[PDB]
C-alpha cells in the first residue's frame, strides 16, 4: 500500500469542552481555528500538567501550531471561553519494517 | 529516478466552491491564499465532520497551514464567502522498498 | 559524504519578473521576502495553473511559506507589483540506496 | 511497538525561572505561550551563549517556534519578565536499527 | 548512541556584523530574534548572491524562518541596522549507514 505514514486527523471542540482521551495512535496536531465563537483557549493536560497550547480568539481566528503526541501518554484536550474550534492534524505511523 | 517523494500540488478555489474529492495520492497542503477576493473560509469535511482549516481574507490574504491527507479517506474542500484562493501543497509518496 | 539531502537554494526576484523554469533538482522554497520594494505578489504557474503562493509587501515584508517542487514538472515563478524579493529554499535529494 | 519516534514533551515556566537542565533525550520544542502573565522573554543559554529564542507577551500571547536539542549539550531555559509560559514539544528518538 | 541527527545550533549577531563562514556541518536555522536592538535585517550572501532572509525589528521582534544549508557552500551571514539578534537552529547530520 506504499508509505502513507501520516493519515488525516481532526478535532471539533465545542465551547468549554474537556476531552480526557487516551492515545492508541501517535499523531500530530497542526492547527486549531475557530469559525463560530468568541474565544477559545486550547489547553492540554498531559503528564498531569496543564499546558496552554494555543489561544485562538476572534482576534486570532486560527492558531497553526506544531503539536505531537505518542500512544504512550494519556492527554486531556480542553478549551476555555466561548468558541467552537476545529483542530486539524495527522496520525503519524512511521514504519520501516525491521 | 532517486527519491522525489513529495511532488507539487495546487488547488485554485473559486468563491463558494465545494469539491468533494477522493484521494488516490496522499498529499500535504501547505498554504491557502487569495489574490482576487474579499473573504474565503476554507472548510474541509472529512470523516463526515466539517473542519474549519483556515480563514483567509483580505485582512489575512494568505494562510500558510500544515494540512495532510491520506489516500484512505474521501474529503470535501469548500470555501465560503466571496474570494478566489489558491492552495499549494505536495503529494507525499514516501517509498523505502520492502 | 554522509547525508546532506537538502542543499541551499535561493531566488532573487526583480519587480515584475517571470521565470519559466524547468526543474532538474527537486526543491523546497521556505521563504519569500522583500528588502527593497513596495509590493510583490509571488505567483507560480505550474500544471498550467496560476497559483498565488504569497503576497509579500512593505506591510508584510516577509512571507515564510512551505513550497515544494519535483523535477517532473516545469513551473513559472513570477512576481507582480514593484518590489524585489529574495526567496530561500533547499534542494531535497533524499537518497536511501536501493 | 512500531515507530513512535517523537514523544510528547512540555515545559511550564513560572515568571522569571531559570532551569539549567541536562539532556538525556533529544527533543524539539515547538511552541511557547502564556495564559497567565504580562511578559515572558524565553532565553536559552546553551554552548555558554545566551540565546533569545522567543519573546512571548500579552501582545504576542503565543510564540510557535522550531527548537531542537540533542542529548549531547546541557542547556539552560529561563524566562524574564512576569508571565507563566507553557512550552510544548516532542522528544525525537529516531531509530533505524543498525 | 542512537539517532540524534539534529544537534543544537545558535548564532548571536551584533549590530551590523558580517560573518563570511564556511560550512563543515550542514544545518538548519529556524529562527532569528532580537532582544536588544532597534532593527536587524538578516542577509545571507550565498552562491555569491545577497539574499534577504529575514527582517527582524522591534516591530517584528522575532522571525521564525526555515533556513537550511549544506557543507558544500560557503555563505556569509550579516545583519544591517542596529540590533543584536540571536539565531537558533540545528545541525542536520542524517546517517543511514550504507
Amino acid at each position: 500500500f506504499q508509505g502513507a505514514m501520516a493519515m488525516f486527523w481532526g478535532l471539533n471542540m465545542k465551547p468549554e469542552r474537556k476531552y480526557s482521551q487516551t492515545i492508541i495512535k501517535s499523531f500530530h496536531i497542526s492547527g486549531v481555528a475557530l469559525d463560530k465563537g468568541q474565544e477559545a483557549k486550547l489547553y492540554l493536560a498531559a503528564e498531569k500538567q496543564e499546558y496552554i497550547v494555543a489561544t485562538v480568539t476572534k482576534a486570532i481566528p486560527q492558531v497553526a501550531l506544531d503539536l505531537n503526541f505518542s500512544k504512550g501518554d494519556r492527554i486531556m484536550f480542553y478549551t476555555a471561553g466561548d468558541a467552537s474550534v476545529s483542530l486539524l492534524g495527522y496520525l503519524h505511523d512511521i514504519d520501516s519494517g525491521s
